[PDB]
């Protein structure tokens, strides 16, 4: 059950659940398993409020285990590519997917809560087909593991030898680890 | 009047209003004919103005992406469609199909013109999908890839054959895309 | 389903995708055939007629077919309402599904470059759909050959051509079902 | 369900004064019908109601529910065939209002009862064989009454579980025309 | 699909209710029985003085659950008139019987079982196990109530509800289970 | 907002009344749903009287505990009317009214016995040990105890017996002030 | 589940009774803790911290706990957010919240008189609710410790007599969670 909660606006009063009146504040949640259905509804919220103001900053809070890595970039890509600086707030967990959109947001404007964690770490899993008749081949698997480290390598400061060493190991950075590795910017 | 984000109401409706389509997830006769109908519906608000259609899509069935296509290019509007994510099979097909100079895709978005046998199969439980009518739709499917890329059609029905993704700006090259969003 | 919002004396009001185009007398006949999506069309028929008897209805046909009798309850509904009933091919139309998309108002039955068009009718359509009840062959032959004869009077061709091609389970392109006599255009 | 601007379309219908009878007869259903029945006879006591009627039967007590509540209110109840009409489907058919009895051409109709349509619904029920054929003789005299048969006819036919065209079903008595 | 009318927009019950008519369907349990004393105590606050029509079609169901409308119904001012469309069974025929005197009513076709299966009486939640002699007194109060409604003597009660058998809405009005069969 | 008996439902339109009902088992999510009516209630008017009518079999401890400790702490006098049944944390919190307005109606039964299965652990990765279920059983009889004025040995005694109390036993147990 | 309905100038408003509450700035946090709840619970922090920055906001907490980065997700934003953030536990709270109970504003944080509190942390909340993440030995430990850290710092107490005692399974009552520290008022 997602509460309710009803807004005055220019056209009188409005009725909008919890994450929509968040939504007008230019606010958007990444919050679970990162799939297409998620990733195509913040594609969606993103592309909405560029079209709103193409001026304002915007932020996501992430809290994620990570999921697909096409889904994952279709939300990388949108980002870049609308005008709004994006921030990014990691609250609970970034990992996988999730920890690269979280170190993927505006520069100066990443932020991890003090008890947050994060982790590079691609299982495979996120790079198999999700379709019954779409198998992912060993090719394209490395041409998107060494694309996720050059994106990583570049939004860190890291360099590429340094990302794909680190990114083989399966554990979590904390808050502060993860501004000292140049995955955020600050420790809120 | 009352807002969400997921199901001027949810996300995608507002977003319809801009002239913008979302036809993602696997194509089947359900999603595809709620498509056909935003195409329908847009054209008849305006009749000049263009639309977009944004493709993340591992393909699906052949017939409900065949009208789709048709709708596409049937109205009067210019529809153009952008690649974010990946676009398969019939969405490749769709997203190669949009108004020419209008195509686009994201830069690390993927695309993957092969069309899998089970695209072909009756989703129906009385209808049997026959080996002589596989080859025709097969053959169709190339000539449409061939006149919206530019290629001939031998080297679409070569290359449709590997079940290899390309790049995005390997797609531009290829004609399925008319520039990288960049 | 996406909805659009209109802004009203009384506020706004929302209808989904499909409703919205209701009112602009387009109906939509998707998906395999059977009594509840049937009676959802003769609803929606008997409404337009009511609404304005005088103005054509089109319906769109993205079907594989389905449950026979409740294709005949859309066919007679379409057969008995005032308004023209124009029908557009859209991906394919097979059994039932291409039947009614024959039984449009004469002129006015179009099918997509694309579409594909099947008259065969499998055993399947015309089983008993309820626990309790059991359609005997003699029925199913009666009910074939009352197809059959629908099927000869819009496409004006023979009991004994339709009968010879039903047989076979096999699509029409758009210009070979235009040229059958199933629509009258390729749009 | 489609929407017609804020109705669903069976609700836009029954502000219309027609009701849609359509699926196996059970008790929800059923009670829906009554409902609408009893609401249409508040809202206008004097105006015809249409009952749209494309079902293969069901539960005997479920459609004798509706069957009194037709006879009982005080709108004619015309009722119309779409589709097919079977047991207590094609029982409800043949009683609607005298000569406000309809079928469509492609229409078909079958009498018969099957034995699911008497046994007990709920899990604490079982119908005993008297009350069966107490039920089944009360239906027979119902459809000779409203068709004009002789009860021994109908008692005959009914064993059979074959449909009768829409042509077929206005010559024995089932419906008063067929539409065209 | 339960269809609406706009007069705001109502559900076809809900539109009945401002008309005090409320639908007792299908089998009695702790949910539907809580709903119909709701919709009991919302009309008795509208207006304490006017008649409140239940309409029975139910092949009856758990004991307390009925027993929560019959306490009700005999606890509220107005009167409450019940009319047996379709049947009446078990509880459901309990509570037909237990409208208004003068006001109970069942249409022609209309059938009326008062047998009680032994289904009715157990425990309906987990850790709940109804005792044989609590099962006895249930049945026993079933009785009387039944007795005091229709006029039979309690032990011709006892000996027609072991009887799992029907009676048409004519037998069931020289019963005294109902006071009129509306024609 | 449209009007359905099952948008705005029955139940809302009585918490209009400050009535609100318990019906069914027992648990952290009918529970939370009654603490949030028993609050919106209390902000909405202190010093009016609330009324719970209560259909329940029981059921989990600590759900019926977080009712019971927000009865007594609200600022209005709770009033409990028992329809049907009360067993286990029903009972209790039947029995836990302001005094004086504590109602059974003529054929409700009351059974204080608190099974086994209300105590146990309820999320997977909670066991609740053997002496914290002597400590909330004793808790209980105490509560018990003080709101029916019979002693705690009476109460250990009887709660043991998993049989039901007639309304009229109720009362003359402290159960309830008065059948109705 | 129920509705509450509020009539205005221009017609009716409608709220469950959960969002009715939210509008007098109480949030529930019921049932086992899990992702979801959790940024549920966070966004209602954003919104009413948004609304009133100055105003108080109150937890009501009847919760066995859970997922222990979800309940992290909650304390973060607790401590975060601008206005004093109260807790009132009924019914119990257990692992993670207790955790959450303990950790509201200094002097707001309640019990009521027959609620029980258990800090002890199982294992369950500690491992990978998604199928890709195995949660190391290495990080289950880090993650204790630093929510036995929270409880010290939240309590008074050491952290050496909240590392024993948080390995026992057993509740305190709201007298005894208020002698721990764990609590300031049993109400
Ligand atoms: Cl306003
Ligand atoms: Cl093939
Ligand atoms: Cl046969
Ligand atoms: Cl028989
Ligand atoms: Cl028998
Ligand atoms: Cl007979
Ligand atoms: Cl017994
Ligand atoms: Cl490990």
């Amino acid at each position: 059950l997602v509460p309710m909660v009803v807004e005055q606006t220019s056209r009188g009063e409005r009725a909008y659940d919890i994450y929509s009146r968040l939504l007008k504040e230019r606010l958007i949640f990444l919050v679970g398993p990162i799939d297409d259905h998620m990733a195509n509804v913040i594609v969606a919220q993103l592309l909405f409020l560029e079209a709103d103001n193409p001026e304002k900053d915007i932020s996501i809070y992430i809290n994620s285990p990570g999921g697909v890595v096409t889904a994952g970039m279709a939300i990388y890509d949108t980002m870049q590519y609308i005008k709004p600086d994006v921030s990014t707030i990691c609250v609970g967990q970034a990992a996988s997917m999730g920890a690269l959109l979280l170190a993927s947001g505006a520069a100066g404007k990443r932020y991890a809560l003090p008890n947050s964690r994060v982790m590079i770490h691609q299982p495979l899993g996120g790079f198999q087909g999700q379709a019954t008749d779409i198998d992912i081949h060993a090719r394209e698997i490395l041409t998107l593991r060494s694309r996720l480290n050059e994106i990583l390598a570049k939004h860190t400061g890291q360099s590429l030898e340094t990302i794909a060493r680190d990114t083989e190991r399966d554990n979590f950075k904390s808050a502060v680890d993860a501004q000292a590795y140049g995955l955020v910017d600050q420790v809120l």
